[PDB]
């Protein structure tokens, strides 16, 4: 339209999220931005080869973890903001009345995704799929549909058969953070970013940057990659193609890929920076 206020497009989408994923997308080019409703049970693990960036909008969710071989609870909570890396396998439970924000990138032509169900609370698979992942709108269902109108559901015992030797790719073997408080960071770097310094909220051992910039401006700006701002206090100027389109609070926009494009951010104002270059995945 563009901007959009993100508040309002989710309070007018929100009766369009339809089990069994409960996800509509706001944007799907290179940069996919999707939001999630609840109550909504995944007993799937979910594995794959890009980073997963959470945050809360309304309400908290629990992500149940493999991390070395080990099952972990991370509750994410209303404000928290969490980055996940790449091959750690994930499970999503979002409760009643809850809505979140989840951005990935579109999959590289050799990338690959994944599904698992294990044998009850242990490490060992049930049932997996493996498949190229184009749409996040629409290709989970017919996967879970399948686990549920099977036989491996229906009893519990795996098919050794229909077991893969090992996975495509080797799963992760790092440590996962700890979920941030967004607000409380603001608050603890209020005064380097009314000094015009943005900064990066994760640092450079991921491939994502989440960008955090105050006043000031920046200079005629073209990347490889899809870009993703998001006004979280006062206001701004992008300006691409001879058009100034500004931005409000929680105002947001998509710079396409090979785009050029200036920024202005006045007094006071506070924008997030989303990037995932698949040129610095860390593999
Ligand atoms: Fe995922």
């Amino acid at each position: 339209e563009r901007p959009v206020r993100v508040k309002a497009w989710v309070e007018e989408n929100r009766g369009s999220f339809l089990p069994p994923v409960c996800n509509k997308l706001l944007h799907q080019k290179q940069l996919k931005i999707m939001f999630v409703g609840g109550p909504n049970t995944r007993k799937d693990y979910h594995i794959e080869e890009g980073e997963e960036v959470f945050y809360q909008l309304e309400g908290d969710m629990l992500l149940r973890v493999l991390e070395r071989g080990k099952h972990r609870d991370v509750v994410i909570r209303q404000g928290e903001i969490f980055l996940l890396p790449a091959g750690v396998p994930h499970s999503p439970q979002r409760f009643a009345n809850t809505v979140g924000l989840v951005i990935e990138r579109r999959r590289l032509k050799t990338e690959l995704d994944g599904l698992r169900y294990y044998v009850g609370d242990t490490t060992d698979v049930l049932f997996e799929k493996w498949f190229y992942c184009e749409d996040l709108g629409t290709q989970l269902a017919p996967i879970i549909q399948e686990f549920f109108s099977s036989e491996q559901y229906r009893t519990g015992k795996p098919n050794p058969d229909q077991l893969l030797k090992e996975p495509p790719f080797p799963l992760s073997t790092r440590s996962v953070m700890e979920p941030m408080c967004l607000e409380a960071w603001l608050d603890g770097h209020r005064k380097e970013l009314q000094a015009g310094t943005p900064l990066s909220l994760f640092g450079d051992t991921y491939e994502s940057q989440v960008m955090v910039h105050g006043q000031g401006s920046s200079e005629g700006l073209r990347r490889d990659v899809d870009v993703w701002l998001w006004q979280l206090e006062g206001s701004s100027v992008v300006t691409m193609e001879g058009q100034r389109l500004s931005l409000t609070l929680d105002d947001s926009l998509l710079v396409p890929a090979g785009t050029l494009y200036g920024w202005e951010r006045g007094q006071g104002s506070v924008a997030l920076s989303v990037t995932q270059d698949p040129a610095c995945k860390k593999s």
